[PDB]
């Protein structure tokens, strides 16, 4: 008699709302007008505990950027505190150390479909 847990619906992703072609389609036309952006899905963790969810998914981040520099802008655009735990990963890799530009990452890191991925969280392993 004190409180009860409703379950999540399922805590949708972006592929599973979006189709593998009208991603495709997304990212080929954005990068048509935007070809010093970076066609970027940010993501909360399935698991996540602590930590926000972001308003937005989709971002474009100006090629010359370090990943560094986009950390501290999530910590920004979430509002967040400068004590509170925020990792950013992007396949499978903490990108705290990482000292190229996007660019450099999305050539190397970007998805089949274009985008480039990355989950935050307040942990780096699950």
């Amino acid at each position: 008699d004190d409180f009860v847990m409703i379950g999540s619906p399922s805590e949708k992703t972006f592929k599973q709302r979006r189709t593998f072609e009208q991603r495709v389609e997304d990212v080929r036309l954005i990068r048509e007008q935007h070809p010093t952006k970076i066609p970027v899905i940010i993501e909360r963790y399935k698991g996540e505990k602590q930590l926000p969810v972001l308003d937005k998914t989709k971002f474009l981040v100006p090629d010359h950027v370090n990943m560094s520099e986009l950390i501290k802008i999530i910590r920004r655009r979430l509002q967040l505190n400068a004590n509170q735990a925020f990792f950013l990963l992007v396949n499978g890799h903490s990108m705290v150390s990482v000292s190229t530009p996007i660019s450099e990452v999305y050539e190397s890191e970007k998805d089949e479909d274009g985008f480039l991925y990355m989950v935050y969280a307040s942990q780096e392993t699950f």
